[PDB]
């Protein structure tokens, strides 16, 4: 009864270091260091803790398996001295079976589940000491680096676990066919430019703004467009965009730089996913898109990005 | 005695505990495209691995309460056997010798041993690993419906996939850089977008501006030309009966000896209740823009045009956290 009460609350502690590194190992492990390297530069409290051990991931992995791994087996290894002392020789079983149902819950599914949904908030908390505790483990770190002279655990959402749950809806229904395709063209939708899509200006047709009102037609029925860039005595000086159905509804004396209307520049690293909404936002179809120097390059319209992020996807 | 009990269990936990931190290791750490291959060079082991890394949740689970058991059993029994021999200092001596046990033998030893045999292993641990998986089938319905989770979710036991899910994962991705902070905006938006309907993004009847198939071409032109539009629907001695589509760019275009029958294209009718996810690629697959919506009865209600959509898509988009 005496030293029962000290091993109880070693017992407790021993718990709680073991979910505190079960728990640090998963928001550690998990924020891209992209993203680490965000926080630093704005300086947040943690984030510098933070690089340091992503500076070399095979320490975060070294320190919360062996704070865990130390923790667990103390765990159990007084479980089992209190279920003794308790209950004979029957207590090796009754207190192995009460820790191994324990070490599951609250020092290793417990705390990994906990830091999933708090896994940035709790990264920049558990910083100092994780980081505190691997320069201790300094010579067992260094005896499991220098093997590396000898011959990466992945977060816990990654951006394949989630195109996998959206096929699942494809699978099931609640997410059509097609928009599995769009939620799988957004993710690789965001960091196009206009440059990748847009049309070559040698490719382009357009037509001079001291052309003929009906010398226009000529180009729009031939070539099928219902919108051609304006040049001024320059193939590179885009001047306005031309609209077919303004030039069929045109008067009598209406010359071609009375129909067209200032287009919209843009450059040539502009990304696409804003410039769907831009465009529509402008109730606009086309932009003009200008090199480094500012002359033309080529023109982009809302069926370029339609494409984009309309086009199939494979089913894994 | 029963020392001898504990010390031969402590050695069989001791493999257990290897057992599943070896198989873990390799059964994650090999490529998709070397299962495909092993898939259909049909080696033992290759069918029930390629099952077992469907879900790479479900590995983690089994060989975590695997590892776990086998080394609470390990640490059990030196707690045990020590105290049977020194006392209360066994405690200790089963403390530090366990730690240092299951640390070598139990989780980094296995742990490197599979990485450089991730292909043999596998096979020779698809099996027992799978198999446990099956027992561990109730550990697995639970796991799967705790939803404020994304630690461990197997998958493998028919759960409920809704939008309302995906987006807990979306968000996830969000805070951890995984998704960029805007790429999470446009799946919130396209995530709702395929909700909306027909008839919500729809023009109704009493707005749409059409001519009846029976008038002359100069008279269509004038619509055009006073309406602004690109495109009017046809009828045919009814109102609730569309027949064709009719674009300005043909008439503009027109044969002197043109009809607007002859000029019209067969339209792709809809229902109000269409969904505009499916619509919108079927539009752009048809090169078409504008399709017609019939209520109930096939009636004439209205129309959807690529531009109706693109505004739902876009201006009208969601997002939260
Ligand atoms: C809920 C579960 C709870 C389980 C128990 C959790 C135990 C947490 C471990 C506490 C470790 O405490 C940790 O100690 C070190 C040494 O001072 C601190 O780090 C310190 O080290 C440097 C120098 O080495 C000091 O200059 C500076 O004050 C501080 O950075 C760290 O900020 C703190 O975080
Ligand atoms: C589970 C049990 C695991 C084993 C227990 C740990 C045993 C540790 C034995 C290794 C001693 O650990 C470590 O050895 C190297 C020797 O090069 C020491 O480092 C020394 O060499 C390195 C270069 O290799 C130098 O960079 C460094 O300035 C020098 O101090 C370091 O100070 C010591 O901390
Ligand atoms: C120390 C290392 C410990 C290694 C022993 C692990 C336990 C042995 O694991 C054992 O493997 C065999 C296949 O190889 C499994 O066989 C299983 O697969 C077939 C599948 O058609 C089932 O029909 C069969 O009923 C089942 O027993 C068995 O269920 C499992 O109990
Ligand atoms: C850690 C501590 C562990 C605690 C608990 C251990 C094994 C018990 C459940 O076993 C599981 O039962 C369900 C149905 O009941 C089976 O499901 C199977 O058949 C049912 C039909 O009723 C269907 O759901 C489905 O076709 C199939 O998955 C499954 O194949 C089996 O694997
Ligand atoms: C931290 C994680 C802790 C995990 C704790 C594990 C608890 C195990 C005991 C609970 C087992 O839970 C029980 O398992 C079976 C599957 O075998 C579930 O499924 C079974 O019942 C449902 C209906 O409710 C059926 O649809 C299904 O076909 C059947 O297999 C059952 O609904 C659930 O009531
Ligand atoms: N004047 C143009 N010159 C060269 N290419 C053009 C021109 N206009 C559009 N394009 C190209 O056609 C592709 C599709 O654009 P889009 O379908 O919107 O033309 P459109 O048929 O006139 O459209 P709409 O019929 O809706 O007015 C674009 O990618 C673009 O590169
Ligand atoms: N005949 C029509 N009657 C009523 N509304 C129409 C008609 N045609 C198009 N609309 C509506 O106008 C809006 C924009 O559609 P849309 O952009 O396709 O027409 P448009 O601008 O004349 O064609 P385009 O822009 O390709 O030249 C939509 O809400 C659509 O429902
Ligand atoms: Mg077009
Ligand atoms: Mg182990
Ligand atoms: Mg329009």
């Amino acid at each position: 009864i005496d030293l029962l009460i000290v091993e109880v609350v070693l017992f407790i502690a021993a718990l709680l270091f073991s979910g505190f590194f079960s728990s640090s190992e998963v928001a550690l492990i998990s924020i891209t260091r992209a993203k680490v390297h965000a926080l630093q530069s704005q300086g947040r409290k943690g984030a510098k803790a933070l690089d340091t051990l992503k500076r070399s991931t095979d320490a975060i992995q070294i320190t919360t398996l062996i704070g865990s791994t130390i923790a667990n087996v103390a765990v159990a290894s007084l479980a089992t001295a209190i279920g003794i002392t308790l209950y004979g020789n029957l207590g090796i079983a009754v207190g192995l079976v009460v820790a191994a149902v324990l070490v599951l819950v609250f020092g290793e599914i417990g705390p990994k589940m906990y830091a999933s949904r708090y896994t940035e908030e709790l990264a920049l908390r558990v910083s100092r000491p994780i980081l505190f505790f691997s320069k201790l483990l300094y010579p067992v770190l260094w005896v499991t680096d220098r093997i590396e002279q000898q011959f990466v655990t992945e977060p816990v959402v990654t951006e394949e676990e989630i195109k996998e749950w959206i096929d699942v809806g494809e699978e099931e229904g609640t997410i059509e066919e097609e928009e599995r395709d769009m939620l799988y063209s957004v993710l690789r939708f965001g960091d196009t430019t206009a440059r990748e899509v847009m049309t070559p200006r040698v490719d382009v047709v357009m037509i001079e703004d001291t052309a003929t009102l009906e010398s226009a037609l000529a180009i729009f029925n031939e070539t099928g467009f219902s919108r051609i860039p304006v040049y001024h005595e320059r193939i590179d000086n885009i001047v306005g965009l031309l609209n077919v159905k303004d030039v069929f509804s045109a008067q009598t004396s209406a010359t071609i730089r009375d129909l067209m209307y200032e287009p919209y520049f843009i450059p040539e690293s502009k990304k696409i996913d804003e410039l769907l909404k831009e465009l529509q936002v402008k109730k606009q179809h086309m932009a003009v898109v200008l090199d480094e120097y500012g002359s033309f390059a080529g023109i982009v319209t809302v069926e370029d990005m339609l494409e984009e992020l309309v086009l199939e996807h494979h089913h894994h």
